[PDB]
């Protein structure tokens, strides 16, 4: 069975037994308030979609959690590898407002409880991050320009050498995002890829046609974490592919660039 399981309402809990301390999910696209493209469960605040029907949507996640939205913290998003600590002082960082959400970074970590970490995807890879002993949480957005820059491996040094965690103390989950039966890129988006990735490395990806490449982006940031020294067993990944199961997912890819986010979250409980 999948690691990311249905709960009764609109979203996945993350199943993986290493998060099972944390409140730790995504959510799927039914049940909320929002319209059209953005049919209906849409958390995004930076995709032309009407604010009060998001905010409703995630005051209804907060409900569901019963982790109020005054408690998350969100960040720009802007498809780079850069991720910033966060605390309680950051509570409500882009909860309600994009503007306010923490600038220039893709990932978020805390090493404190009361505070919901919040990223939006539609098709690039969540990546969640926990050290159970130590009570940090980390999450991530990695599309193919985040995993070029080594996002998943940028948030493990952190843990190392801002943190004092050992690689062999975190455990990670990769959620739902953009098969490779879905995702085909061209030559700069491989060539992009390729210095990340060890020398001897399998490659995630294969030639379909000239030029163009089937991409497994949640097989790219596995290897990147295994390099980076996170064991194999502790390495969770989802099978449910964004773009093919439309009955539970937006897909930028699949919806034609116009369409709702789900969100991704990771928090403890104070
Ligand atoms: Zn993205
Ligand atoms: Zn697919």
């Amino acid at each position: 069975p999948d690691i990311f399981q249905q709960e009764a309402r609109g979203w996945l809990r993350c199943g993986a037994p290493p998060f099972a301390g944390a409140v730790a999910g995504l959510t799927t696209k039914h049940g909320g308030e929002s319209k059209g493209p953005f049919a209906s469960l849409n958390m995004g605040l930076h995709v032309g979609d009407d604010r009060t029907d998001v905010v409703n949507n995630r005051r209804r996640l907060a409900e569901w959690l019963a982790f109020p939205l005054e408690r998350w913290v969100c960040c720009e998003q802007v498809h780079g590898a850069d991720i910033q600590k966060v605390t309680k002082s950051d509570r409500g960082n882009g909860a309600q407002d994009f503007a306010t959400a923490v600038p220039g970074v893709d990932g978020l970590y805390t090493d404190e409880a009361g505070v919901l970490l919040a990223l939006c995807f539609a098709d690039c890879v969540p990546i969640y991050f926990v050290a159970p002993s130590a009570g940090l949480v980390g999450l991530a957005h990695a599309g193919w320009r985040g995993t070029a820059g080594g996002i998943a491996g940028h948030m493990v040094w952190l843990w190392q050498t801002r943190e004092h965690i050992a690689p062999s103390d975190i455990y990670v989950a990769i959620g739902p995002a953009i098969g490779p039966c879905c995702y085909t890129v061209d030559d700069r988006v491989v060539d992009s890829l390729r210095p990340t990735l060890p020398p001897e490395s399998p490659l995630p990806w294969r030639e379909t046609s000239p030029g163009q490449y089937a991409l497994d982006l949640k097989e790219a940031n596995r290897l990147q974490l295994l390099a980076a020294g996170v064991p194999n067993s502790h390495i969770y990944v989802s099978e449910r592919c964004t773009s093919c199961e439309e009955a539970l997912f937006f897909s930028h890819r699949r919806d034609r660039g116009t369409t709702g986010r789900m969100l991704a979250f990771i928090g403890r409980r104070e």
